[PDB]
RNA sequence: AUGGGCC
RNA sequence: GGGCCC
């Protein structure tokens, strides 16, 4: 995005500067080059002179203004993707009720009750519970008044900036590159679920290459589906953006919202409006009040879907801006927000697409480090998606998601107080696909201290998950 | 202390 | 209630 004006205001907003993450018994063993992100300006692990505030917002470096020709091309790509999207999903995108928006529906989880309320409720000292009844799915007088203001389209707000407390690479911690969460008001989140929650539920149900979205997927089982798909194509590309979310130019966001969320596709007129309120935002970080134009605020509501949609349109745009006669069937892809895997039988020059992405404000690089630029001849087993490689299970013959051993080590090195036993069981579900030997090594430090699931048990559970009838068939002997 | 999924 | 990924 682009920082248009920063101001100092009396109403302070205390950002939390104290990590919940602590080292584990594995930290001594593995010694990862990872650590909790710096949450304080006076963190000793930082480098001298590093001001944590100026680094956080340095991602905002401009709002790329697209030319008329580029904007016209983008709309055609947005309309063409929207056409494909609503062909698969349908046009049953009518507003969710207040009840269904809170409680959720099949395909869409319920709203989190014990989480940040946003502004100006945190200032006033009232949490989500006081404003919204989550059991019965009704709302108090505060939210209901705000809900009507959004119908009238005279609702302004501020995003509350939280520091994201997480494990990050030591290079990023030393640099002061802590990620941030833009906490919007709970009513904005509710109303956004009202306008497009049906659509969102629908995209979770229909995740896959046909719509180019993995939001809603279960890597455990869906890796078989995605793996076999991308194996059929000659070339595959693992593309990486830098600061994807921030570099969504306002022009692109507006066009996308105009083309995807039209009334003729079964949406409410305010579906576009509420989404367009994300383009120009005001962020509240302590005494600072930073107005921003461009980019997407994380923790919005449909941010994964919105980013994923934009990702699809970018590829169609970039290819159409370099090659002639490109349709959606010229290539295939799957994305989860900024994360993206693309494939095609055509020998597409992705190196030559680089400057065409810079017209949108985005900067693309190959996920592979050593190779100097994009190259042809890569397959699905070379790339990475959702932090997982595509490996073949030689026992079942299915594809399985394998995370790098360093990532698993780093995960296991840190944990919140009194949640380690519950975390170990969760992490085992990921680590199982690394193989019996690597699995045993990963959980070596915890033996005796905690309960560790057997490789056997998690493997058998997985086989039933990917294909139930296969598991019963394996009982032939 | 997080909308989005996902045992 | 927790974890993973975005
Ligand atoms: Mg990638």
């Amino acid at each position: 995005g682009l920082i248009v004006d920063t101001r100092d205001v009396e109403e302070r907003v205390h950002v939390m500067r104290k990590t919940a993450l602590a080292p584990t018994v594995a930290h001594g063993v593995f010694n990862p080059e990872f650590g909790p992100a710096a949450l304080s300006n006076k963190d000793p692990r930082l480098n001298e002179g590093v001001v944590l505030d100026e680094v956080i917002f340095s991602k905002h470096k401009g709002d790329t203004k697209m030319s008329a020709e580029d904007k016209a091309l983008f709309r055609r790509c947005a309309a063409d993707y929207a056409s494909r999207l609503h062909s698969v999903l349908g046009t049953a995108n009518a507003p969710l009720s207040i009840y269904e928006a809170i409680k959720g529906v099949d395909g869409l989880d319920a709203m989190e009750p014990d989480t940040a309320p946003g502004l100006p409720w945190a200032l006033q000292g009232k949490r989500r519970g006081a404003l919204i009844d989550f059991e019965n799915g009704t709302v108090g007088p505060e939210v209901e008044a705000a809900l009507k203001l959004m119908e009238k389209r005279e609702y302004k707000f501020a995003c509350q900036t939280f520091l994201k407390d997480e494990i990050r690479p030591m290079e990023k911690v030393r640099a002061g590159k802590t990620r941030i969460v833009d906490v919007l008001p709970v009513e904005h989140i509710l109303y956004t679920r009202m306008m497009i929650g049906r659509f969102c539920a629908q995209m979770h149900s229909n995740n896959g290459p046909q719509i180019g979205s993995a939001v809603g997927c279960n890597p455990d089982v869906d890796w078989q589906r995605f793996g076999t798909h991308f194996a059929q194509y000659r070339n595959v590309w693992d593309v990486d953006y830098s600061a994807f979310d921030a570099n969504h130019c306002s022009d692109a966001m507006n066009i996308m919202f105009e083309e995807v969320f039209r009334t003729e596709f079964g949406f409410h007129p305010n579906a576009e409006w509420i989404l367009k309120t994300l383009v120009n935002t005001e962020h509240a970080y302590e005494n600072k009040r930073i107005t921003v134009e461009g980019g997407m605020p994380s923790g919005c509501s449909a941010t994964s879907i919105i980013n994923t949609i934009l990702n699809n349109i970018y590829v169609l745009y970039a290819l159409r801006r370099h090659y002639e006669g490109v349709e959606l069937d010229t290539y295939t892809m799957i994305s989860y927000g900024d994360d993206i895997v693309v494939a095609s039988d055509y020998d597409l020059d992705f190196e030559a697409l680089k400057p065409h992405f810079k017209s949108l404000g985005q900067t693309i690089t190959p996920a592979d480090k050593s190779d100097k630029g994009f190259v042809l001849g890569h397959s699905i087993t070379d790339v990475t998606f959702l932090k997982r490689h595509f490996h073949m299970d030689y026992g079942t013959g299915f594809y399985k998601p394998v995370m790098a051993s360093k990532t698993l080590e780093a995960i296991l090195s840190f944990a919140r107080r009194g949640t380690i036993q519950e975390k170990l069981i969760s992490v085992a579900g990921l680590a199982v696909h690394s193989g019996p030997d690597e699995y045993r090594r990963l959980f070596e430090p915890f033996q005796g201290l905690f309960e560790i699931p057997s490789y056997r048990s998690l493997y058998l559970r997985w086989v039933n998950a990917v294909c139930g009838d296969a598991a019963a068939a394996l009982e032939h002997h």
